[PDB]
């Protein structure tokens, strides 16, 4: 039994220099009440090595996926909700941050991609998505591109052969099974072969490299370009206008990316419990401390009704609100990186010429598994 009179603070993309520089320094004025600012970048491989030791801080801010899935095993004390949650929670989030039936993790940060959309110099119906393709034939046929981006990358094939129908590994509640994948059928096959298509049918060779196709995202100046809040260079006050928006359907169905939430908690040891419920309960809860880190400058919609119904003005949390609905949450299984090994057999082996998607991709299914 031993208390303290101070919290570290981890924070890895929530900026907020300014905004948390005040809070902290307010908050030890009454006569009692110091926070350490701390920021990683590479701690997330010594976590495991720093991490055995006991956890020497006790304040950080991480996806719920590696948060409220991977705490439950190593040292992460659950949290107790409060009045809030009767007002009026979003069942939407709650409800999917649950393990084992107990609240280890909150959510605090939404991270997650835009459709870039130019302008007015891409006239079509964006009801389909065929027809972004086929706007090259008239931008080409001058001098320019209506759409550039990466070919080899777990950004833009994924999120292209997700809308057929092809899932990844199956995930019902909180849970997976043991062996059931939803890849060898035909809604992944139909899709990774249109996406060969794409390549031979546009750079006929796949010569396209980072610096090659960054020198268009670089200047948006063509209607594809795919960017997140956590992805951007140099903010620079600019004046140029870009358009954000959500993506269409393909064939009658849409696709599943990536959807990420930031749950806050503390080691299964954190001091005096009422006492740190009642200081973050008010500290990165308020607008005593929120308006600190939410309001010093928007970048990232919290998970309150309250607050959004104000928010109408930021696209941010709008933008993204129509694919989270329509969306699916990152996986949170160790066996889900095997697949790295299928996707650089599947596209990089069968796009070299003696790989067939047939062996390529269907027994790739029953390698994983055995």
């Amino acid at each position: 039994k031993t208390e303290e009179g101070k919290l570290v603070i981890w924070i890895n993309g929530d900026k907020g220099y300014n905004g948390l520089a005040e809070v902290g320094k307010k908050f030890e004025k009454d006569t009692g009440i110091k926070v350490t600012v701390e920021h990683p970048d590479k701690l997330e491989e010594k976590f495991p090595q720093v991490a055995a030791t006991g956890d020497g801080p006790d304040i950080i801010f991480w996806a719920h996926d590696r948060f409220g899935g991977y705490a439950q095993s190593g040292l992460l004390a659950e949290i107790t909700p409060d009045k809030a949650f009767q007002d009026k929670l979003y069942p939407f989030t709650w409800d999917a941050v649950r393990y084992n039936g107990k609240l280890i993790a909150y959510p605090i940060a939404v991270e997650a991609l835009s459709l870039i959309y130019n302008k007015d110099l891409l006239p079509n119906p964006p009801k389909t998505w065929e027809e972004i393709p086929a706007l090259d034939k008239e931008l080409k046929a001058k001098g320019k591109s209506a759409l550039m981006f990466n070919l080899q990358e777990p950004y833009f094939t994924w999120p292209l052969i997700a809308a057929d129908g092809g899932y990844a590994f199956k995930y019902e509640n909180g849970k997976y099974d043991i062996k059931d994948v939803g890849v060898d059928n035909a809604g992944a096959k139909a899709g990774l072969t249109f996406l060969v298509d794409l390549i031979k049918n546009k750079h006929m060779n796949a010569d396209t490299d980072y610096s090659i196709a960054e020198a268009a995202f670089n200047k948006g100046e063509t209607a594809m370009t795919i960017n997140g809040p956590w992805a951007w260079s140099n903010i620079d006050t600019s004046k140029v206008n870009y358009g954000v928006t959500v993506l269409p359907t393909f064939k009658g169905q849409p696709s599943k990316p990536f959807v990420g939430v930031l749950s806050a908690g503390i080691n299964a040891a954190s001091p005096n419990k009422e006492l740190a419920k009642e200081f973050l309960e008010n500290y990165l809860l308020t607008d005593e401390g929120l308006e600190a880190v939410n309001k010093d400058k928007p970048l990232g919609a919290v998970a309150l009704k309250s607050y959004e119904e104000e928010l109408a003005k930021d696209p941010r949390i709008a933008a993204t609100m129509e694919n989270a609905q329509k969306g699916e949450i990152m996986p949170n299984i160790p066996q889900m990186s095997a697949f790295w090994y299928a996707v650089r057999t599947a596209v990089i082996n069968a796009a070299s010429g003696r790989q067939t998607v047939d062996e390529a991709l269907k027994d790739a299914q029953t390698r994983i598994t055995k």
